[PDB]
């Protein structure tokens, strides 16, 4: 009978060739040579764009950067000038690696009246223009016009593209730009698309497949441990909530997939699973009387009065307490800093955000609602925790600063809340206007906050890797998953399908 | 790790990462048939004693008890009367099963002066009388005489018996009687010994080896989980409590080995690993001021001030706190009752008892044996381990039930005192006013030999009370009844009056399967 991705008995069993580990190190070194070897600079950009989209950039970070720096120093410009595909790919890859390119590189493709209508048949160029547009910042208006233009022309030629790989790429891009997609879920999709390309490199393809299955094996061990944990909490047998742990994990794979960040991912997934559960306690099951004991226990970090809550509320509460204590403790053991005050504080702040939302049943300004809704979405919890677990030399002062939610963090948080609200009170709050115009306007705030995030990555930061990646990648996870959160019908089968292709079924090899 | 543990953890996880299962059910049904089949009554008692000693009673509880009741009802007594071996074995097996037999059955083996010296011509008889003596109660004078007589006669031949199996069994018995040995470690030893005896049943022996290996595979997965948890706490890198996790787990297997008690066994092993670690924090690391704050935080169950403790003290403290919360939460999730107040309470009681010992040590107080033992039956950690075991297993746990077990009814008190005194007796000539022998030496102005003899007499006395409590178990039921007795057997086995021997036991019982000729 069908292996069920929601069945915790099935999930608990995951993580039960050493041959093909050897071939991976060999193909890896072959792929390293390919990235370093001399190519035409366009062929080079396309090669490392390919490495990125196969989910392999984490394996070749030094070689990809040195490659991108080489192309940025290639002194002769004839190779991209007047070539729409090449201008747009060089723009995107350069901005992606923090090398500034001006929106003026797109001047030869437009005039005072805008982009030439003669570009409607350059599909590859239209698609590369489209993808590059989302690397733009606020006030970069040529980039804004490029998007609206490439979007219209691509929509018109859809279904009239002879190249199999190119037709698939256009359809995929118009649903979500590459810039908004997760690395790991994109990687599984692109392995299939790349294999149909004219210029496919069989050594890169073979290595893409082998690395993906090796990484997948790491994830399966993670899901087993997390499922055993979840069943050990008894929260899988709770009413009021849905999948919880497995959905939280699928998200966390969007936030971070690298085997070397496994422990942090598992903890993020746990916190994710508790946020969905307690959100439902506060937004559907708990009564007023119950939420104030729960909040109050959390504020004081004192479980003396826990036994005054009923089972179905007491269990979420004590699991939050015990997990927050465990993650705080991990910081002390591994990072030399007791993180319990930090985890207790992000839970106390998150419960207050939930307590304002429930008092309001008042009708706030979109500004007032987002001020609170960027906390209740639980990405301050998740991101402050991810920073506690990874920053070099954590201190109280550094944790007070990230928890103050400066722009870079605040922009990720608002983006997560807004993408969540687009995927069913952001629309209601804004709307003396209609739903259609409120939606369109929120979609606008998405575009705007992404420009703010993009620019932040160029701007002086106290932040480093991996937290920089965590803060952008939560938004991508939000883009990819919130579209399909309904829990039934088409959204459930698409989610199950992503789950099964990325977490369960390996890629057939040679 | 440095210093090196008995086994590396990566190896311990290696361990747990279909013919024989089907064969196990088939041999199990064949052994049921043997336990049920008509035998002469002495032969049936010998068979069910063999099943017990091979570690298999937990597979045949119904059949063994029904076989025992059948023999208790066998009308004609000619098969045991005037037979020392049969009288002894019948007495022991009956009492182990709650069927009273009076000490008076031994009177015919005595004359006016005591046990007849001619009984020394039958070593099997002497060994059965020795083993049976340990099922005695207070005021059963004839069972004390039997112990003294059998011990002396057997010792007059230990090491010089020209019959291999009996020689091994007598030597083994003189070290610890069967009654005081663990089930699981005895099973591994006796599988070897039984294979070498004259009356071996190869079906029973085959099943013993198969069931051993299957239970062992459950243990291997547990040690993998516990090793991952322990490395996760970082307590393996404390500069104390070398081998704390593996030793706790080895001891837990003596307290309870059954696969169906896996979760409880894992939690007990976690508490035992923390007791060893924190005992070290109190005895060989913390200052008085550090230990005051440790104790105060635990009393209040409030870790606000934890960061005032240095890392190597703070990490044990917070692991105690997190694990106690996890164990209490398991009782809520699984048993419907929030056990956090209970686990917090037994840790507070235990740390208060460590603080009292430390105060005596620093003030130069020389407690009486009675003052020492009142506190030291708590400091040994068995009130903690036992109350926790009761929380996790009792049907319908309540505050009133947990308060009762933590009030130390005689049964529990006897077990905790025994574990402490046995621990104190296992110490070599060593540099201590704060141990049983020395406390009694100070009290009575007694020598070390006389004091040790007195404490050995206390062990025999408390076992008599434990034995009698099982005939009136009162509020307790299985599995707590077995745990309360089996922690004492664990103590005898692990503190025999050291590294190589521990590693040998771990290797045969946990690491290496028994070779099957199958
Ligand atoms: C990276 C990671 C591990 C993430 C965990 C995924 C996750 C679902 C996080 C919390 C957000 C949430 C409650 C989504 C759906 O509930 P909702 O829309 O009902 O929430 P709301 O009531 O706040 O709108
Ligand atoms: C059932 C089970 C899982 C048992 C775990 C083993 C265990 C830790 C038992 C308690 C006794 C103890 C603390 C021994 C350590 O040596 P020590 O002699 O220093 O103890 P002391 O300082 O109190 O004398
Ligand atoms: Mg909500
Ligand atoms: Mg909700
Ligand atoms: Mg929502
Ligand atoms: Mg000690
Ligand atoms: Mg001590
Ligand atoms: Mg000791």
């Amino acid at each position: 009978y069908p292996p069920n991705l929601w069945d915790y008995e099935f999930l608990q069993s995951l993580g039960d060739e050493e041959k093909h580990l050897k071939l991976a190190d060999k193909l890896k070194e072959e792929v390293k040579s390919l990235i370093k070897q001399t190519m035409e600079p366009l062929t080079k950009l396309e090669f490392i764009d390919t490495v990125r989209r196969l989910g392999l950039k984490y394996q070749f970070e030094t070689e990809v950067k040195e490659a991108v720096v080489m192309v940025s120093k290639y002194e002769n410009d004839a190779w991209w000038i007047d070539n729409l595909h090449a201008t747009s790919l060089r723009f995107r890859i350069m901005r992606e690696n923090g090398i500034f390119v001006p929106q003026d590189v797109f001047e030869r493709f437009k005039d005072t009246d805008g982009f030439k209508n003669q570009l409607c048949e350059d599909v590859k160029g239209l698609l590369s223009l489209y993808e590059a547009s989302f690397l733009g910042w606020e006030g970069e208006d040529i980039l804004d016009e490029a998007r609206t233009f490439a979007t219209s022309k691509l929509k018109s030629i859809e279904g009239k593209i002879p190249s199999p790989s190119l037709a698939k790429k256009v359809s995929h891009a118009l649903d979500l730009p590459l810039h908004w997609r997760t690395i790991r879920y994109e990687a599984r999709w692109f392995i299939d698309t790349y294999e149909e390309e004219e210029d496919v490199n069989l050594t890169l393809l073979r290595y893409a497949k082998l690395d993906f299955n090796i990484v997948q094996s790491f994830h399966q061990k993670e899901i087993g441990r997390l499922s055993r944990w979840w069943v050990g909490t008894g929260l899988d047998k709770m009413p009021f909530a849905r999948n919880g742990l497995i959905q939280s994990y699928m998200y966390a794979i969007g936030m971070l997939f690298e085997p070397n960040l496994g422990e942090v991912r598992e903890m993020e997934a746990k916190v994710g699973a508790l946020i969905t559960t307690i959100d439902d306690v506060y937004d559907v099951y708990g009564t007023m009387e119950e939420l104030e004991l729960f909040t109050d226990i959390t504020n004081r970090w004192d479980i003396s009065k826990a036994d005054q809550l009923p089972r179905n509320i007491r269990m979420p509460l004590l699991t939050m307490f015990n997990t927050s204590n465990d993650i705080g403790y991990w910081a002390l053991k591994e990072r030399g800093f007791n993180g319990i005050p930090c985890t207790a504080k992000v839970w106390s702040d998150q419960l207050k955000s939930y307590t304002k939302e429930a008092k309001w049943f008042h009708k706030p300004t979109l500004e007032e609602y987002l001020d609170n809704a960027l906390v209740s979405i639980g990405f301050p919890n998740l991101l402050v925790t991810s920073y506690l677990l990874t920053v070099e030399n954590p201190t109280k002062e550094k944790l007070d600063y990230v928890n103050s939610l400066p722009l870079f963090v605040r922009a990720s948080c608002i983006l997560c809340r807004i993408i969540n609200d687009l995927g069913t009170k952001s629309i209601q709050c804004y709307m003396g206007a209609s739903q259609e115009v409120a939606r369109e306007h929120i979609e606008g705030l998405v575009r705007m906050w992404w420009k703010r995030l993009n620019k932040c990555l160029f701007e002086p930061s106290p932040f480093a890797e991996p937290f920089l990646s965590f803060t952008v990648n939560v938004v991508r996870g939000s883009h990819f998953f919130y579209q399909y959160g309904d829990g039934y019908g088409n959204a459930e089968s698409w989610t199950k399908k992503q789950g099964m292709s990325v977490l369960i079924h390996p890629i057939p090899l040679n």
